[PDB]
């Protein structure tokens, strides 16, 4: 066994000292080494010792009990927020103050912003100390803006670390309290509960503690904010704070609607989805009866249904932000309009300072509040569940009971369990028999000890052990699950697998027992997982054995030799509690034992069984390397909307883009206008030119409405022509799947096509467009702050394009090992799951051991490695975030210094300008570069999506030489030299076919399962496209597609399909027929009364596969297809497989009856199908060597037909025989 670490492995964060722990200089090898190579899971780094899974189950288990009994104490509900309260709050007070220094520094930046451009209002080149005061303040800013792009990076990767903690503790707690569950709480509730549990619930405590701190510093920054307005702009601050809180009950309601929408639409999707499920399921039978049309059709109605509401939700999405992007620029222009109304002067340094901090507070209020109480919401619900959880009812050599009465179900007066009695003795062997239900496994389950005994007592002595019908194999190497943490015996393991079996299994396997095979036995079938549950079981050496059914899944001459080679040789000196319901394997059992519901009424020996009269019988996916090429860009646009499309769409985002920047940009127009009209009218000045207030006002607000208008407009469009590009993609790949041929179908399977048609469409519709419209907004914005620091200091300009290459290649070098480390953790999470359920599904034989310490550890590691995982991933996050913001704190150091060297050729305006803009890239980089990546990543299904509307379609539908109204007339078949491959260029098994069918002659073909009978159903409804010359009706096949080819077809699968939907709809989709001619056709086959009971008779909605109909039925309405069809080709492919017999009778009397004026072609799956046809097809391996009638054929001896004949039965054969011949003697001498 490897340990979990090794000789001491490289995890700097322990002996980082401060500089390396806030920079995060020790991820250097890491990255190193995935950008040459690719991460394995062995390369990650441990967690650190209070990071461990183990320490914090059990501090929080502590707390949880400690909470407990003070509530029991106080006679109250105990509470599980109090006991996180509790337990997380040492950790999490200190957390508060960087909140708070933070949150000070980003309300002391604007401050210092405006000083800065307050040097430049009574600016002096003769002033040494006024340029002194500027750099200090200057330099202040740069400290604090340094300060924010590290510590608050830190605080995160903290908050990050304290979430993932707990979440690892609460997996923990819930993981320990499964173990503990009794067979009440086991009963009423589900492994898949306690799954989407641990999948969705506890995952949100990653989330709410990043935002957990925003309660109450949102509100605090906000009136500090509040606060320092009032004292530089006066009460003019008070609208734009009105319309601030106003925006929040407008995008409350937004988002109520748009939820609303949202689950119209997904209604409609789910909808959509079960039809293509249904369709795909049955791709053949489509294509068989040729109802594509109908189907095409509604599909493309369900799709356009979806659709409306799709684009109706893009469109107040859209709508959405555009007001959250001009929120900022709504605020100024009111109050701006406010404060001149009001009788003030314009300056630029509180201009900036207004702006950047009404810019800042709506972030603030419409990002992180709203945000904020969400998850604070689902975390208050995820801890109710969780506590639920956690308050459900826990569970407290000879073996005999005397009057046992216990109750599954204290709410059933019936008893399971009443007046049991039975004793094991050393050497003889207590074999429980019986029926289903009598409660083998309720005296099991009393036992082991779950089973609480309400009335009697309990005696078992000796060591626990327990066989559970259902094989359970948990995580690790065969030969650790099979020692079960025992030492590694030599003759034990040689025994055990020469006893039961196993060495055939050793054999078959790649390494034998050092194969690491997961949960789910994906590798093993049910046979050899209950050999090696037994294997397991028998390995412990214990003293009771309670196995239920283990051979049961096992062929009756391994399963006797297995039980003969183990159980009679070496369980016969320990205690063995025996149940099995064959009467064959209690021949060596001296003591046999019988169940009237749970009751005893004699017990003794077999033989003195045999002696009282008891008869037994009376009671028995190619993922994109790296970014996806631009073909799958161009592909996405051009399919939706054209070039002069895609011109206006790009010229719109620009003029909206060019609105942005010009707002400000006559601001500091309008600001410098004013410094210099008052310096002219009060330096000196004898004239009185005040600024035209009607002019500038009306260009303010001109340039407001234009750019929000441009803002709508941009996004309705971008989410216009992405729904269209989107449906336009959808119905290509629609259409190209219903002209693919069934070859595409068979290799890839439904679930495939269903997570192309349900991931990939749901995310082009949803999420694909609001994560492109967000990622060119803030591209643009980013682009805009960078055109306006160039056009305020041209000198910027040198040393932007070092900074973009270094960006380019700091963000390659670090998604070259992102990928990989999400790769590894999304492959490292599912196992925590695939644990959790198996230790769920096996909790019987886990508690009977008494080994739940070995689950709870291999538990903790698992949730050790996804800690791991996650903290990888998170690290690397918090490195390139860091990274990121320290590439723009060094721009923003370099247009402060540029403005204030160059003070003499620089206004006030300009540099409050330039320093505003520069102070917004910080978040708004990180936040373009993580919209980038997310599309992507969202570009893969783009990808899968276009892949699938590029497949090789089949024939066409129709052609030119259209058939005749009565073509085919008869429809005779001739093979010549014919074959068949599953693909151009695959495996061969068809050969050399000749034959010759009359016109209207009913025939037989006859082929033997797996050896001649698949190639023959291939050929005859000729899926694949066979290599060879077959003739109908004197005239080629292969010249059509399959509309005028399997249209004759009556299926008949191993289940009988049925469309969801009108019985008028399943019978005629094209609504070809009149009402009389269905009831009619309802009528001959006998299904009009079974289908009278429904109200609507006619046009009812029948279930989903037809779950109120029996596959008898189902038959019959395929029959009743058939006949309504009015075709000359009829075809049988085993009916006798899961039928009642006696609905088979009726089926095939019908057909003989009613089918008795056409072309019959009966394939023959058993030898009562052949009765009535005149010539039989013996194909053998492909190959025809027998064709003429029945009995010239059976006048052969050697012939197969014959010889298969008799192996159903002497009688059955003779049989066969005599009918044989009175058909032929009715059909040849009457």
């Amino acid at each position: 066994m490897l340990p979990v670490y090794q000789e001491v492995k490289p995890n700097p964060l322990q002996d980082a000292n401060l500089c390396s722990r806030v920079f995060f200089w020790w991820l250097n090898p890491l990255f190193k080494i995935g950008h040459k190579r690719r991460l394995e899971e062995d390369d990650m780094y441990s967690v650190l010792p209070e990071d461990r899974s183990q320490h914090l189950g059990e501090e929080l288990q502590g707390f949880w009990d400690k909470e407990v009994l003070r509530a029991e104490n106080d006679a109250q509900k105990p509470s599980l927020t109090r006991a996180i309260i509790k337990c997380y709050w040492k950790s999490y007070l200190v957390l508060g103050i960087f909140t708070l220094i933070e949150e000070s520094a980003k309300v002391i930046q604007p401050i210092f912003l405006g000083k800065i451009i307050n040097y430049f209002e009574n600016y002096d080149p003769m002033d040494s100390v006024a340029l002194n005061t500027a750099y200090a303040y200057a330099t202040v800013l740069t400290f604090c803006t340094l300060i924010l792009a590290i510590l608050h990076h830190l605080y995160f990767y903290h908050v990050q670390c304290a979430g993932m903690r707990l979440r690892v503790a609460m997996c923990h707690m819930i993981y320990r309290k499964a173990l503990r569950l009794s067979n009440m709480a086991m009963g009423k509730t589900t492994t898949g509960q306690i799954v989407n549990l641990l999948s969705n619930d506890v995952n949100k405590f990653d989330q709410v503690t990043v935002f957990l701190h925003f309660l109450w510093a949102g509100p605090l920054q906000a009136i500090a904010v509040t606060a320092l307005l009032w004292m530089e702009i006066g009460i003019s601050c008070l609208a734009g704070m009105a319309v601030l809180i106003i925006l929040l009950p407008l995008q409350s309601c937004f988002g109520k609607l748009f939820s609303s929408l949202r689950s119209k639409t997904a209604t409609f999707t789910d909808a959509r989805i079960r039809t293509m499920n249904e369709v795909i399921t049955g791709i053949r039978i489509i294509k068989m009866y040729a109802w594509e049309k109908s189907f095409s059709n509604l599909i493309t109605n369900l799709r356009k249904k979806e659709i409306s509401k799709i684009l109706r939700s893009s469109c107040l999405r859209g709508m959405n932000l555009a007001s959250f992007f001009s929120a900022s620029k709504i605020i100024v222009f009111v109050t701006f309009t406010t404060y001149v109304l009001l009788g003030s002067v314009i300056t630029a340094s509180r201009v900036f300072v207004a702006v950047t901090l009404y810019g800042a507070v709506r972030l603030t209020v419409t990002l992180f509040f709203p945000s904020a109480i969400e998850r604070v919401s689902e975390a208050i619900v995820s801890i109710r569940r969780i506590q639920t959880f956690l308050l459900l009812d826990e569970i407290s050599k000879m073996v005999h009971v005397q009057d046992f009465t216990a109750f599954w179900d204290k709410a059933s007066e019936t008893p399971t369990l009443q007046g049991l009695s039975f004793t094991v003795r050393p050497g003889e062997l207590l074999a429980v028999v019986g029926p289903v239900g009598a409660g083998k496994s309720s005296l099991l389950s009393a036992v082991l000890g779950e089973l609480a005994p309400s009335h009697g007592l309990v005696s078992v002595h000796g060591r626990i052990a327990y066989v559970s019908q259902q094989p359970w194999v948990f995580s690790g190497t065969l030969r650790s699950n099979i020692l079960f943490g025992k030492k590694y015996e030599k003759e034990r393991y040689e025994k055990v697998i020469k006893a039961c079996a196993l060495k055939k299994d050793l054999q078959l396997l790649e390494d034998g027992d050092l194969t690491v095979i997961g949960d789910r036995g994906t590798t093993l079938s049910g046979g050899q997982k209950a050999r090696v549950n037994l294997a397991r079981a028998v390995y412990q050496d214990a003293d009771i054995y309670l196995l239920d059914d283990p051979l049961s899944a096992v062929d009756a001459e391994v399963s006797r030799h297995l039980f003969e080679l183990c159980i009679c040789q070496i369980l016969h000196e320990k205690i063995t509690i025996l149940v099995t319901h064959q009467l064959q394997y209690l021949k060596a059992a001296s003591q046999i034992l019988i169940l009237k519901d749970g009751k005893m009424v004699q017990k003794g020996t077999y033989t003195e069984f045999l002696k009282s009269g008891i008869d037994f019988g009376s009671l028995l996916e190619n993922r994109s390397e790296g970014k996806v090429g631009f073909q799958a860009y161009k592909n996405y646009f051009r399919a939706g909307a054209h070039w002069i499309v895609f011109i206006f769409l790009i010229l719109l985002n620009t003029a909206a883009q060019v609105a942005y920047v010009l707002q400000d940009w006559w601001l500091s127009y309008w600001a410098n206008k004013q410094s210099m009209l008052n310096v002219t009218v009060n330096g000196g000045g004898n004239v009185t030119e005040k600024l035209d207030l009607n002019w500038y006002l009306g260009i303010y607000s001109g340039l407001t409405v234009a750019t929000v208008l441009f803002g709508i407009a941009r996004s309705l469009l971008v989410f216009y022509v992405l729904v269209n590009s989107s449906q336009t993609l959808h119905n290509k790949m629609f259409e190209s799947i219903l002209k693919a041929p069934v070859l595409f179908f068979d290799r890839n399977p439904i679930g495939r096509i269903l997570n192309r048609f349900s991931k990939d469409i749901g995310h082009l519709d949803d999420l694909l467009p609001l994560t492109f419209l967000d990622f060119i907004q803030t591209l643009l914005q980013v682009v805009g702050v960078v055109s306006v620091a160039v056009a305020v200091i041209p000198w910027i300009a040198i040393p932007l394009v070092p900074l973009g290459i270094i960006f380019i290649f700091l963000r390659r070098y670090f998604l070259e090992t992102s990928r990989d480390v999400k790769r590894l953790e999304s492959t490292t999470r599912s196992p925590v799951f695939s644990h959790l359920s198996s230790s769920l599904q096996g909790l019987w034989t886990i508690r009977a051991y008494k080994a739940e310490e070995r689950c709870q550890e291999l538990f903790d590691a698992h949730q050790d490695l996804h800690s791991e995982a996650w903290f990888l991933f998170l690290t690397t996050s918090r490195w390139f975030a860091v990274r990121l913001d320290a590439i723009c704190a060094m721009f923003v150091i370099i247009v402060a210094f540029g403005s204030l060297i160059l003070a003499k050729t620089l206004d006030a305006g300009q540099v409050g300008l330039a320093l505003s803009y520069a102070l917004t890239l910080m978040g708004m980089f990180q936040w373009c570069v993580r919209q980038s990546a997310e599309v992507e990543n969202m570009m893969i299904s783009v990808e899968r999506v276009i892949e699938y509307t590029d497949l090789e379609k089949e024939a066409p539908w129709e052609y030119q030489k259209r058939p005749p109204p009565a073509w085919p007339h008869e429809g005779v078949i001739i093979f010549d030299n014919v074959n068949f491959m599953y693909s151009p260029g695959g495996p061969l098994v068809l050969k050399h076919l000749t034959a010759l069918i009359k016109s209207q002659e009913k025939v037989g073909i006859v082929g033997r399962t797996g050896a001649g009978k698949s190639s023959l159903i291939s050929a005859l409804f000729r899926l694949s496209e066979p290599e060879g010359k077959i003739w109908i009706d004197k005239i080629l096949t292969t010249e059509i597609g399959l509309h005028d080819l399997r249209k004759k077809m009556s299926i008949i699968p191993q289940e009988p399909v049925l469309f969801t939907g009108t019985m008028r709809k399943n019978l005629d989709p094209f609504n070809e027929h009149t009402d009389e001619e269905l009831w009619n056709a309802l009528q001959e086959v006998q299904l009009k009364e079974t289908i009278e009971d429904l109200p609507g008779k006619m046009d009812t909605e029948l279930a989903e596969s037809g779950s109120n109909f029996s596959v008898g039925q189902r038959q019959l309405v395929c029959l009743a297809r058939a006949i309504l069809r009015k075709n000359q080709i009829l075809i049988i492919d085993e009916a006798t497989a899961n039928v009642d017999p006696r609905t088979d009778e009726l089926i095939q009397k019908k057909i003989r009856e009613k089918f008795a004026h056409c072309t019959v072609l009966t394939i023959a799956h058993r030898l009562n199908t052949i009765i009535d046809s005149d010539k039989i097809m013996v194909l053998d391996s492909g190959r025809l060597k027998e064709y003429d009638e029945p009995y010239v054929l059976l006048q052969n001896k050697e012939s197969l037909f014959y010889k298969m004949v008799q192996q159903l039965g002497k009688a059955e054969a003779a049989a066969l025989t005599e009918t044989a011949k009175q058909v032929y003697f009715k059909r040849n001498y009457p």
